[PDB]
Formats: C-alpha cells, sequence, structure tokens
C-alpha cells in the first residue's frame, strides 16, 4: 500500500523493535526495510548467533553500512576467541586497521609467523597513531623480537613528516642509543632554519644524515634559498645515500622552480636527468616557458616519457614551444591539427591557435534497455529511489554511489541516465563520469538552476556561460557540497568570505548553514565573482583563478611580469588546484557557450596578454 515505516524507525532508534516487529511483514515487499532489520540485530548483537549474522551478511550483504556490522561483529568474534569465524569473514578492503591489527593477532597465534611480521610492519610503518588493537599486534612482535631500533627509527621519520610531534616525541624516548638525533630530528622538523648551525648537525652518521635530510626538505617549502645554499655543505659532511640526496634536490628544485628561480635548473638536470620523476619534468619545463626558454622547453619535450608525451598538455606545448622557438616553422600546424579534435583545455588552444571551430560533438550513449530496466530494478536503485521521493538527500546519495561501486561501464551509463531524468544532475555527472564515457555533454553539462544563474550573472555584467563553468567546476550542482576545508555550496563559498560578501553587498545571511540555499549561495557567489572581476580588469583568466586561490596570490603570480601569454601564465600556476579550476573553468565556459547560444572562445581578445607592469 503506502508505508508509515516512521514509527518502527522511531521505535528503534532508540530502544524497542515491537513496531518493527508488527509491522515486519507488511513491509516485506518495502525498500527500506532491511534498515530496520539492520538497526533492530545490531542492538542485539552482543547476543545474535553465527548462524543468524551469518545469514543477514548474505542476504543484505549489499547495504552501504554492511562494513560497520561487519567491524562491530569481528570484534565479538575476537573477544570470544572464535577465530575460525573471524577469519571467514575479516575483508581487508574494508579498510578497518582494527580489523587488519585484528588479523595480524590471528596469523601469529595460528603458525603464521611471517604473514604476521609482515602485517604488523606494515602497519607500524606509519606517522600517525593506530587503534588499541595494533598495541596488542605490536606487543606482540615486540615479544618476537622484531622491533628493532631502525623500525622505530623508521616510524619516527614518518610521523615528523606528518607533523604528528606527540608520537614522534614517545617514539624518541624508544631509542636506546639514538635517543639524541631523535630528539634532534623532532626539533629540526618544527624549525628546519636551525640547521644553519652546521656545527651542529655534522657529526657523519646516518642518523643525523635523515634529520638533515628531513630539515632540508622542510626547509625548501619556505625558504629554498637558504636549503640550495645549505645543500652543498652538508652533502659533503654526511653519508646521504644516493636515493636520499635526490629526494632532497627534489623539494628544492620544485619550490625554487615555482618562484621562477633559474638556479633549480641545474639542480634538477643534475639530481634527475632520466627524467624518472614526472614532477620535477613538468616543472622544469614550465620553468623554461616561464623564462621564454622555448628551445630547451621544445627539446624536452620530445624527450618525455610515454605517459607524459600522450597528454594533451605536452602535446600542445611541443608544438607551441617550437612555434615560439621557430616563428617561421609549419611543423607545428600539423602538431596543432592531431590535437584540435580533442574537447579538452589543450585541444581548445589548439583550435584557437589554427582559427578552427571547437570541436564538442554531443553524442549520447546507446543503452540496452534490459541493462536499464536491471539497473532500474536493482535493490539499492529502489532503495535509492525512495530516500529521494523521502527528502533524504544524503541516504539516497549514499546508496547510489555504493552501489555503482561494482557497477560495469554499461551499468553505470544506464545509472547515469536514471539520475539525468529525475533531474538529480550531480550524481548524473558522477555516473557517467567513473564510466568514462565523455561524449553525453547533456548530462556532463546541464543548465541547472538556470533562471538563477542567468539572473545573478546580469545582474553584475558577467557573461553566463562564466558563472555556469564556476559552479560546475566547483559543486558540479550538488547544492548542499561540502570541501576538507569548510567552502560550502554550489558556488564554495568560504564562511569567511561569505561574512565579508554579506556584509559588503548588503545580501542578508543567516549563517554558513543558509549557504545551502541555491538562491543565497547564488547571490553572494555571483557577488564575489564581479568584486575579483573587476580587481583585474575583466580578465576571466586571472579573475577565475582569485576566486579559487585569493587575489593576493595571483598579484604574487603576476610580480614581476611582462607581455607574458596567458597559456604559459596558465601552465605555470605554483598551485596544482588553481591550474586545473582555471583550465576547467575556462574550457566549461566555451561549452556553456555553445549551450546557452552565446559562443564563447577559449580567451578572450583583452586577456591574451597581461603583466603587472
Amino acid at each position: 500500500q503506502r508505508r508509515l515505516y516512521d514509527q518502527a524507525k522511531a521505535a528503534l532508534a532508540k530502544g524497542n523493535s515491537a513496531p518493527y516487529m508488527a509491522s515486519r511483514s507488511a513491509l516485506r515487499d518495502y525498500p527500506l526495510e532491511p534498515y530496520l532489520a539492520y538497526d533492530e540485530l545490531t542492538h542485539r548483537l552482543k547476543s545474535a548467533s553465527n548462524e543468524e549474522v551469518e545469514r543477514f551478511l548474505t542476504e543484505h550483504g549489499d547495504l552501504p553500512q554492511i562494513g560497520w556490522l561487519k567491524l562491530r561483529w569481528l570484534r565479538l568474534l575476537a573477544d570470544r576467541g572464535d577465530w575460525k569465524t573471524f577469519v571467514n569473514y575479516y575483508d581487508p578492503k574494508l579498510n578497518f586497521t582494527e580489523l587488519d591489527c585484528l588479523y595480524g593477532q590471528y596469523q601469529l597465534g595460528h603458525g603464521q609467523k611471517a604473514e604476521g611480521y609482515a602485517t604488523s610492519e606494515r602497519l607500524w610503518l606509519v606517522g600517525k597513531s593506530q587503534p588499541a588493537a595494533c598495541d596488542t599486534l605490536f606487543g606482540l612482535w615486540q615479544g618476537e623480537g622484531q622491533l628493532t631500533e631502525e623500525k622505530v627509527w623508521k616510524r619516527l621519520k614518518l610521523a615528523a613528516e606528518a607533523r604528528n610531534y606527540s608520537l614522534a616525541s614517545h617514539l624518541a624516548q624508544r631509542l636506546p642509543t639514538l635517543g639524541n638525533q631523535g630528539a634532534l630530528m623532532v626539533s629540526v622538523a618544527q624549525n628546519p632554519a636551525q640547521l644553519s648551525q652546521t656545527g651542529r648537525f655534522s657529526q657523519r652518521d646516518h642518523a643525523t644524515a635523515d634529520v638533515v635530510g628531513l630539515g632540508l626538505r622542510r626547509l625548501a617549502r619556505q625558504d629554498p634559498e637558504k636549503a640550495l645554499s645549505l645543500l652543498d655543505y652538508y652533502s659533503s659532511a654526511l653519508p646521504f645515500s644516493s636515493d636520499e640526496k635526490v629526494a632532497i634536490a627534489r623539494e628544492i628544485g620544485l619550490s625554487l622552480a615555482k618562484r621562477f628561480d633559474p638556479r633549480a635548473l641545474p639542480l634538477m638536470t643534475q639530481y634527475d636527468p632520466g627524467l624518472r620523476d614526472n614532477t620535477v619534468t613538468e616543472w622544469r619545463t614550465r620553468l623554461l616557458l616561464r623564462l621564454g626558454r622555448w628551445d630547451e622547453a621544445y627539446a624536452l619535450t620530445r624527450k618525455l616519457p610515454q605517459d607524459l608525451a600522450a597528454t594533451s598538455r605536452w602535446r600542445y606545448w611541443q608544438a607551441r614551444s617550437l612555434q615560439l622557438a621557430q616563428p617561421n616553422s609549419k611543423e607545428p600546424i600539423a602538431l596543432y591539427q592531431k590535437l584540435a579534435g580533442e574537447r579538452d583545455f589543450y585541444g581548445f588552444l589548439a583550435a584557437d591557435r589554427l582559427s578552427v571551430p571547437y570541436k564538442l560533438g554531443n553524442r549520447p550513449a546507446h543503452i540496452d534497455p534490459r541493462v536499464l530496466q536491471r539497473v532500474r530494478n536493482a535493490a539499492s536503485t529502489r532503495r535509492a529511489m525512495e530516500f529521494f521521493n523521502r527528502g533524504e538527500v544524503i541516504n539516497a546519495r549514499r546508496e547510489w554511489y555504493h552501489a555503482a561501486r561494482l557497477f560495469d561501464r554499461d551499468e553505470l551509463i544506464a545509472q547515469a541516465r536514471l539520475a539525468y531524468d529525475m533531474q538529480w544532475y550531480f550524481p548524473a555527472i558522477r555516473s557517467i563520469s567513473q564510466a568514462q564515457y565523455w561524449d553525453d555533454l547533456d548530462i556532463r553539462f546541464p543548465m541547472a538552476h538556470r533562471a538563477t544563474l542567468v539572473r545573478e550573472a546580469k545582474n553584475r555584467g558577467l557573461h553566463s556561460s562564466w558563472i555556469f563553468a564556476i559552479t560546475r567546476q566547483q559543486s558540479a550542482f550538488m547544492s548542499d557540497a561540502r570541501s576538507g576545508v569548510g567552502a560550502t555550496g554550489l558556488m564554495q563559498l568560504m564562511p569567511g568570505t561569505a561574512k565579508e560578501t554579506s556584509r559588503k553587498f548588503g545580501i542578508p545571511l543567516a549563517s554558513t548553514q543558509q549557504l545551502i540555499v541555491p538562491d543565497v549561495n547564488i547571490r553572494l557567489g555571483a557577488a564575489y565573482l564581479s568584486q575579483v572581476h573587476s580587481q583585474f580588469n575583466g580578465n576571466r583568466v586571472l579573475a577565475s583563478a582569485a576566486y579559487n586561490a585569493g587575489p593576493g596570490r595571483v598579484r604574487q603570480w603576476l610580480k614581476d611580469t611582462r607581455h607574458l601569454a596567458f597559456d604559459v601564465w596558465i601552465e605555470t600556476i605554483p598551485f596544482d588546484e588553481t591550474r586545473q579550476y582555471v583550465q576547467n573553468v575556462l574550457s566549461y565556459a566555451v561549452i556553456y557557450g555553445q549551450k546557452l547560444n552565446a559562443p564563447q572562445p577559449i580567451v578572450d581578445w583583452h586577456e591574451r596578454y597581461f603583466d603587472d607592469f
């Protein structure tokens, strides 16, 4: 009929299961019933039989939350010493370190000594604190003389790299001979500038080298110039392995290169001449492009390994570096023509360099309805469908992601289309993306919140395509999206920025929790957008970057320039996030330009060259 399941759900959270038992067989057919079964079993888990739990795991092993039952149940199996059953259900792919440490204890108590050692070492060499279950394991492992001073030293080094200094220190008080260098590693990790006192760190042993090597790699982040100076000294003074040296040169080189210091080039060249490190290789090339050294850039683009060379990034820059080095050569038009077909930032630049139309080619997928029917009738779908109609966004979203976890390519696309048809845009975007079917531009770039975006764009003299592109990159139309560091909503406003932006523009805000309202979020998003637009003279390349990284960052990336090309500037952005972000926004603006029937070239005329001059 139509289900008052909330009676039973209210009974179970908290206390009593009597309504669920009464109701149960009316809900034989209802899809969310097994969430009730789940809690009913979970509250009495400590006294449920094996055969009952095992049976629940077979019948409902498709539930998003089934892993938590396995964790709670396997704790009991270990306490009770019922290892036969523990091992039948312990799954490493749950990623529960409590369980992995429990499985280590099994290994050691049941003959598998080599494997238990290896398990213990694998969980010991971690720079953060581990569960209590692992203390028991590390106790046992130690009691078979495997916990050597070398390994407590190695974990100490990981902990200092993780900046977990209370852990790092506990470990330093456990070094029977190296306790000096342990204390010295923690000092240096906290302030690596102390390495200027070279007399204090010249004790010629491997432990001292470990402290100096860490110190130099950390110092390289904020003072790469000082660290470059000190490298020369310390490499003579101390027994660095060849790999320990290249690891230091890597950080010093990368940090110098991101400040556009040409002293990075000889260092990078000497410590990675094989072009083994992709990141060193890309920034070596980027630094050359910044300095106008086109020939060297070009030579370098020709040496790249297969996996870099195959990218659109370095196909482009091979072509453009040649065009810059040899303006009169025609080898670059061949290279651009092969690339101009790709629907991607670099492919658009290639098409822009040839003055030829961009290639979009919207081509939605041939789907078998026998596949569509199967995915529409899957238990996980039926449940997710029902959570959507109930208002529970997060539960429906949880069900959706988790079913997709094991769907093949055909099924994922079927899933994608089902979500599009509901106007449920972010999950369609998400599913089609993990399907890697990129040609369906209707699903990938839908016109969601069009009224509200097109309105607040005209409001502030901004192009519709550009606001469409920002919110697509920032949220992908998840109205309640939240980032790792607390940026909130469709245009990922930062609580601190939202506060400023509210105050300035006379747009009222109740709270950070109100950033989830589309109409609120877009007003003060599009406000802050026009501000940074105006701060950089209508330059969407600069203005975009500012939106993601702060105008003071963008100002720093503009000193001291003179007639810098826009593509070289974008390519040489120090932050990987902000570089990718800018590239995506500019690309998405092209595409939403076509879909809004207000064409947008990859860059405007006035954006092509800029400087702080």
